[PDB]
């Protein structure tokens, strides 16, 4: 399906305020689409942006694997506990206000939880024709972006996801 | 429904490269949506421009019954000679790249035609689940922005349309 939800039990005000908190201590980089690496290489020199990319040549998410040792103390590593699966290059991704990407199609679909949003950001599925919300309900959900597809956020405030890669 | 098609039969190469000589003289304003009037209020002071206003200052579309002067001998004026309206408060709008607007309903719903788009700009209905294409194909499309509805501009270009108001 386009779309599915894993009941992860999350309290999303508790999840907004740690990740509200984080972002004061590691700002989001790029603008559009603005980014903190939330996983690492081993023994990584830059843990909190190497995994972070938007050029259009895409690297391999594989040795993305590590959770950021400081978020084990935080509301936000227990979303990472309760992951029903390994996570790879976890990555908060904020689409600014006013912002949308191309009708594309991505190489590999990802498991989105949404930590702040509004009515006004949504995914578009060209050929599907369907037309789609991923509340702020500390649940985490599967969007096939490799359907040919786009996202827009048409807010004034920024549309943070947590963002969660998977090999299996 | 949503849309309407009305085959008016206009070249779509001359309706563009009549916008952009246009638009040498006569630039764009704003950021988002950036605007030029083609018709304005009788005797107005800032015909370009008056009509580009935002909704708050705009009792209604009505007053804006005068296609400009210099337009009458060139191909636009053609175009506005073939609708089969009269038409009110006509604008140049164009959606910057990567730009997006809010999920809103408009007062009033207009004609659109456009004159240069791509596959990443679309109207996106949400509570119809539709999303709608607008193609330079020299036809004029009624557009019931009514509905709860954005609209995107994933592409790097400018889209551009021409927005018709009517009475009847
Ligand atoms: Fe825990
Ligand atoms: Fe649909």
């Amino acid at each position: 399906a386009l779309t599915s939800r894993t009941e992860l039990d999350i309290d999303p005000d508790k999840l907004r305020e740690s990740v509200v908190e984080l972002l004061e201590r590691h700002p989001l980089v790029f603008e559009g689409t603005r980014q903190l690496a939330l996983q690492h290489r081993p023994e990584a020199t830059d843990p909190w942006y190497e995994g972070c990319q938007r050029q259009s040549l895409i690297s391999s998410d594989s040795d993305f694997t590590e959770v950021h040792g400081e978020l084990r103390d935080t509301y936000l590593g227990e979303v990472f506990d309760r992951l029903p699966f390994k996570p790879i290059r976890t990555r908060i991704m904020a689409l600014d206000p006013k912002y949308c990407y191309s009708v594309h199609r991505d190489l590999t679909p990802r498991y989105h939880l949404a930590v702040t949003t509004s009515e006004h950001a949504r995914f578009v599925f060209i050929e599907h024709d369907k037309v789609l919300h991923i509340p702020a309900d500390g649940d985490l959900y599967y969007v096939d972006t490799r359907q040919l597809h786009s996202a827009f956020n048409g807010g004034d405030d920024m549309r943070i996801h947590i963002v969660f890669g998977t090999d299996g």
